[PDB]
């Protein structure tokens, strides 16, 4: 108490600029509380972090605090500052500040039902901000309701860049039933069949999905397990086709399809009944079995079911590409906690 600040047991600090602090929650080695901008006079939100101690941890900390800081959106949750150590050997943990939001996509798909006005205006903003991410060449790879902050006026912001890539269309392919990190609901078919998920179309199978459980209130695909996603996303969109088949090359994933009883298409409105017939349209394009004939984030933009929001000129596009200097994944543990220094030396004084 005489000097960090204690929130329900653990030290939160701020420093002289953040007060009031009020647990907001956490999740996974990090505390959230919201607080008081004593500059802004308003109450953001501080995540503490603390991953110098897992490698893994320490990479996505890293590649969330460069894409968020470099990125500039009103879709897309920034990074107003972050609070750690003058010393990186005194620097155990470190805060991110973000303007602060009332709930989550998946909070409120919990107990609150959804209106065509409300679900058009929402897709409209994931896919505003996924223009936006894609034309930077990232692919944000774990988008989902719970990853979706909305405010009081429902304006709705993209966040947790922990698992984000730089697009890589060449090196995608892979064996069948590769792992993967990324949440199972969300995941597209080609994840369990032979797909990296380092292609924009896996973005796209995600907006898909929560499109879908804006619709219903419920996930569209719930699978219990891995393999059992796929048989999830089967039961709805039927058996692939010929072509569909044809692209995969991978046998051993072509020959597991192919052992499969065929089953048909679960039509959209059946499953959907009191849902706006041109929704269900950018939902059929969405969920497209195959990466290549799914709809973009652009094209799915001007789909006549946005029409009302659709303004290209409107919707803008990252100044230039982005790319980490390590792609592969493997760095120290020690190293990523100096990169993570530096790259948050700009909000310390001195
Ligand atoms: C960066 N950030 C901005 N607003 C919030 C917020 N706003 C409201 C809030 C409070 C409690 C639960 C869900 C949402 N909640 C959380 N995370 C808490 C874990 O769910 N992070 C935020």
């Amino acid at each position: 108490a005489a000097g960090p600040e204690m929130v329900r047991g653990q030290v939160f600090d701020v420093g002289p600029r953040y007060t009031n602090l009020s647990y907001i929650g956490e999740g996974a080695y990090g505390m959230v509380c919201s607080a008081y901008d004593n500059l802004n006079k308003v109450r953001v939100a501080i995540k503490k972090i603390s991953p110098f101690e897992h490698q893994t941890y320490c990479q996505r900390t890293l590649r969330e605090i460069k894409i968020l800081l470099r990125f500039r959106h009103e879709n897309i949750i920034g990074i107003n500052d972050i609070i750690r150590a003058p010393t990186i050997e005194q620097m155990k943990d470190v805060y991110i500040v973000q303007d602060l939001m009332e709930t989550d996509l998946y909070k409120l798909l919990k107990t609150q039902h959804l209106s065509n006005d409300h679900i058009c205006y929402f897709l409209y903003q994931i896919l505003r901000g996924l223009k936006y991410i894609h034309s930077a060449n990232v692919l944000h790879r774990d988008l989902k309701p719970s990853n979706l902050l909305l405010n009081t006026t429902c304006d709705l912001k993209i966040c947790d860049f922990g698992l984000a890539r730089v697009a890589d269309p060449d090196h995608d392919h892979t064996g069948f039933l590769t792992e993967y990190v990324a949440t199972r609901w969300y995941r597209a078919p080609e994840i369990m069949l032979n797909s990296k998920g380092y292609t924009k179309s896996i973005d796209i199978w995600s907006v898909g999905c929560i499109l879908a459980e804006m619709l219903s209130n419920r996930p569209i695909f719930p699978g219990k397990h891995y393999l059992d996603q796929l048989n999830h996303i089967l039961g709805i969109l039927g058996s692939p086709s010929q072509e569909d088949l044809n692209c995969i090359i991978n046998l051993k994933a072509r020959n597991y399809l192919l052992s499969l009883p065929h089953k048909n298409k679960v039509p959209w409105n059946r499953l959907f009944p009191n849902a706006d017939s041109k929704a269900l349209d950018l939902l059929d394009k969405m969920l497209t079995f195959n990466p290549h004939k799914r709809i973009e984030v652009e094209q799915a933009l001007a789909h006549p079911y946005l029409e009302q929001y659709y303004d290209p000129s409107d919707e803008p596009i990252a100044e230039a590409p982005f790319k980490f200097d390590m792609e592969l994944d493997d760095l120290p543990k020690e190293k990523l906690k100096e990169l993570i220094f530096e790259e948050t030396a700009r909000f310390q004084p001195g």
